């Protein structure tokens, strides 16, 4: 296990948000995002050896782990939009022209925006269980809201306060989340589970991170543009983890509208934490997809 | 307010389950049905006054309060079908004939099931909130899951493990159903809720009430039989609180399909617990509906 | 039996019709609006009773009864949009501010107009067997016009000529109306139905009456405005006669898309003229609605 | 004109009803089949030219003219299958093998059963505005109840009571028919419709036809069978006249699921009476169809 | 059999076209129009009997036969649109105000621009197996994709070099066409199929024809106007030949929406050529039609 | 170029059918499954280099090459069920337990049939552009006709004689074929579609062919049974080629219905004929995959 403090940890300020992020190694850019309930450090086993023939970095998005929460109030400053902004600032900020770029999770809206908006700072992408405009029928249609549930449970203050009220009561939430969507729990050891913890019970963090719902999967939400909707002929490497309920495989059939230019491989052993669950999977299709 | 202790308490031995009721009063049987996330308890305020007139018979339900929980592995033993059976045993136990049967919430799909398999021992009824078979697709259909959320939520081990991990925890849930389905939060007094939790904190009665759920409301489930797809003739006074958000008064128009012998109320400043918010409502339209 | 000559009666200048009416009584102002194929006089079992309470006011709607028939060649004035604007002119010219307005049948649609045109002027309204912008479709369906034929017999100049040919074929022609939409015949005594005859046959009565259909229920009218399309919140008490087959208790389905603030009673021995079949039932729910 | 008494009357016992006719000429069997509000005699313009080259036979239908008028109770007995199958008992009966057959009217869906029922004893037919099993749906549809009307106002016992009430409303009644159906008014002179009206008015006559419309068009009828639902490659031969408004030059549409062997002609000076209106039409047109 | 040469052939110079056409005899003018894969002589039958009544006229269609190939890159002068224009220049370069008009095939979608285009300019019409604005979605549609194949594979440059690759190969490709689309095969004798072939392999001829059908039956094609759209009421003479497999004659349904004034007679013994395959009766029945 | 002669040829007696096959290398058994309108020789340019790692087969199927063509006039000894039974018997004969089986085209359906049908002789397979029980309706609908209507001129007498009239014709056709259906015309040098026409040109080989598209395509034609509709867990490989018009990528959508163990992966500079156009991806997608 590497744990976070074995990183070299940065921040940067960027126009609205200060964004926390590590960053190791040598070569072209990789951005690795993040998606929900984790952090940068869901990455933490792929980083160091990635970091072998790649600048790997890897970010908190806004509103999670150690990046800036904006006013937690403004449901306009928790649009995944501004998420997808926020990876162009970064690279500007570092400098950098053009990086390799992949997502999962909410993240995998994000690289769908991202490589669409900002099409000239993408060398390759990669998704894992990508995500398509056509999501939002299915995932809160039935009966898909046996799995989706949560996301409306994250609409009400009490899910804040019940799920913060102390760390016992944070551990038995997030644990579901790990192991339910997991292809085989647990997913994770006892002290792996502490720092997710660790993370979610930092200040605001759970409120935050409720907040993307409430900005980008409420029942009056619309997070997709029109631009959103186009296909994308940049190389794309798809993942999925075939154990993925949330997500799930079938979702495959959503793609070929938006991609004219992409592999997909579907993981037998693997859920919704590819990067957690089947690292050496990650690393080597990574490698391979962006030779 | 009339606490719990300042009422006589009974059991009696059914077929499969014990029965614990209170009962209260002199003329015709009058049976109170509870729903959740309540208890026989939630009618304290009505029972004194309908007494003067009405053998007032307030029961749990199986899997509720001081009632027994069968199997807690065994669904089949928390189907509604079988606690509307537990009415007419209850009846039969008591030398009971004919009474009176009032319901809402849960209880409402009981009374709807009672006066129709068992005809010959309703004088009249009345149902809160009424809930028929055509009720599932609207519940937990779109946009409906941003109430209905909680009932998926329930299906899993963790809300069990989540909701009993302390007191507070406890409070801190059921106090959102409390408040968001009434139509002026908050619906209870700090001691009014403090007794419904130590009821829910009870061993065993959060997990019964969720069982409800799995049994009947899960995606793949049906509570329904052809019989309770019949239209009754039986009097009933139907009573709507307007501010009701998770069987909201929309529903009326599902109710002529089931009924031709019915009055319809909508109560401008009650929502989903009639007997709570507006008690002296309830009091003044069954006396005047079952004269 | 209390005969028209029995009443005071009245006749007043409007913009463009004269309103024939009766009143009686002393309090608030009671409107109380007739239909086909009846006239003020339907009434008269309930106004004696309610005028104890109230200032009963009940006109003869344009085109009916001894009010005005306009230009009989010209729909426009048939129209029921102008049939609620002359309630208010009825109210305007007899000074009153506010009064409760009752109606059922065409005078449905004209306290459906009123109440949503002029709603100041409304204290609380009641109608039976109420009518919604969604009629249509139903009434002209499948296998409702088994029922509705004779809105379409209306059309045609044989119509007129054919029922009032003699006394006698306007009698035969009404009965059937008066008995087949009640719950049980005979709706009327001899004595009652020669009464109603008298009216049908004085000059234009007839005539008059079907120009209601030819202007609001042709197969190219459409009588609703999008004001109609709206919700009330004013307090509304609905009776249905479960005997009606014309317009039945089906319907009541088609009432929560337009009333947040009502209440619905299905009176069991009751069909379309609860006036006149059912008195003391309205007298008593009118003095409870209203109180 | 040539008035009923100028031709020869006849009567014959079938099986379960007397049938009367006039029959004239000589040649291959010409069997003329009538609707309502006719009898026989409408085709009495046509009957002396037809028989110069055919044996014209020219039946009262059951239950019209001077045809027997079986119990009026039973509607079975008024089914147009029953009708169909008086007209193979007719030319049995006569001893005649082979006949051309022509209807219109209800005698349109006479003749359809008749020649894919009894194929064996027609040699060609002629269909003026034909009906097909597809017309009920049109028929009783939206906006067509606007001219169907009258099928639903004949269900009532007090269609009969009003139109037999005196020779006045009779005639009254069914003026507006002849008229409105025809595509120039009048279509009769006075003498003309004294005769119709005087046929109409012989005892049962009126109820009768209203009975044909009891037994096949109610809302619950149903008078079409497997059989009518095939193809049938008969010759034959069909007129419409594009005045008529109840079944309208529109239902062509409906024709070819039902026929591979036909002729159309839309006729534009004729409505739904083409024997009575253009009668030199039906001779020319029957004449050179049936060479 | 009378060949080509037996006739007198023109030329014309119209505003942008070329056209070939043949005339013969003397009255009004009867303008005969061909279809794929014929040419004007496919009328050789009954021009000489009809010459008898009328001023016969027989033009090559533009891009057919001897009339001139527009530029064969050009689509937009293959459209139907223009081949109609063709008509109407062609009347005035020949100082005719009025003609009768015939069509079938491709000139049935020309005759029916026409009439309503120029309406002045017909007297009477024909068309055989006529072809409404509603023929697409039936003709490329599933099954008649069996039938209508033909029509995408000439939009392949492969198809004009395979079919005019030889004489040979030109022979056993049309005589496909003329076989199947008759009712009984072979429609033509050795001579005239050789007189069919020799016009298709005169330059440009195969690539013309293919032309229409890049121009009006491509999968984005749109050959129908507004205009065409609209019924007509014009004498109309329609026949059908119930041999035809790729014009059906269940096709006879879409007719009543656009024509008011028309006759049909389904010929049971004549496919798609009807002028070839049933000469005696193309003459009588427009010499009827046309009297 | 490895032409024909240069390899090892086989033929082996089955059940009903001869088969052709050449056969190359060692290791485990690699089937190699042509399409139309080839023939074993398609698979020329990765034979060698794939049987440095297997033993690989490749047969003609049934119908095809230098197989035998079962009966001519019997299409039910071309249906692809019997063809994926000559595989299993193929692997019987050669006392073969498993193999790895690749398909594409036609064979795409016989892979899909023979994982399902005898899996325990399957060790991985590979699809190219692969083709679902749900193609059917996308194929012969609009506007895909614009580019399957070869398999409906396929069903004509017409086109065997065409085809087969001589080599130019012959060359012609299917040339259009091979350059169409890839994504850089042409596909092949001149001695290479000699080759192919060489084989199209032996004694009912293009009936043959055409065979399967009457027997599988046709517009009653159903080639798929209940078995074929059931997921797979088998690891198959799949490649599409993008340039595919006929098979195009945007079939993705169907796959995973059918499949829950596999991977896609679209090719830029491919089309229908990935062996041919793009070798070298085949050898190494092939090795890796199988490895």
């Amino acid at each position: 296990i590497r744990r976070p403090e074995h990183f070299t940890h940065h921040e940067v300020q960027l126009s609205d948000v200060k964004i926390h992020y590590v960053r190791e190694g040598a070569g072209p850019t990789l951005l690795l995002l993040h998606g929900w309930p984790g952090f940068w450090w869901e990455w933490s086993k792929v980083i160091g050896p990635l970091s072998e023939r790649f600048d790997v970095i890897v970010p908190d998005l806004r509103g999670f782990g150690d990046s800036e929460k904006p006013d937690l109030s403004d449901l306009a400053q928790y649009s995944l939009e501004r998420v997808a902004d926020d990876q162009a600032e970064l690279l500007n900020a570092l400098g950098i022209d053009q990086a390799y770029v992949v997502g999962h999770d909410y993240s995998a809206i994000v690289v769908h925006k991202f490589i669409r908006k900002y099409p000239d700072r993408v060398v390759k992408a990669a998704i894992f269980d990508p995500i398509t405009p056509d999501f939002g029928p299915f995932y809160l249609g039935f009966p898909h809201i046996a799995e989706s549930w949560y996301s409306q449970f994250h609409q009400t203050d009490m899910s804040v306060e019940l799920v913060t009220s102390s760390r016992e009561a944070c551990r038995i939430y997030f644990k579901h989340f790990f192991d339910h969507w997991s292809y085989h729990a647990p997913l994770l050891t006892q002290d792996e589970l502490d720092i997710y913890v660790d993370n979610c019970m930092k200040p605001n963090n759970v409120h935050g991170g409720f907040n993307y719902y409430r900005s980008n999967l409420s029942v009056t939400s619309d997070p997709w543009t029109d631009l959103d909707r186009t296909v994308s002929d940049l190389p794309v490497t798809m993942l999925w983890g075939v154990g993925d309920p949330v997500v799930p495989s079938s979702l495959v059939h959503q793609v070929p509208n938006y991609y004219s230019n992409y592999t997909m491989e579907l993981i037998q052993d693997a859920g919704h934490f590819m990067m957690v669950e089947k690292p050496e999977v990650v690393i080597d299709r990574l490698k391979a997809g962006f030779r």
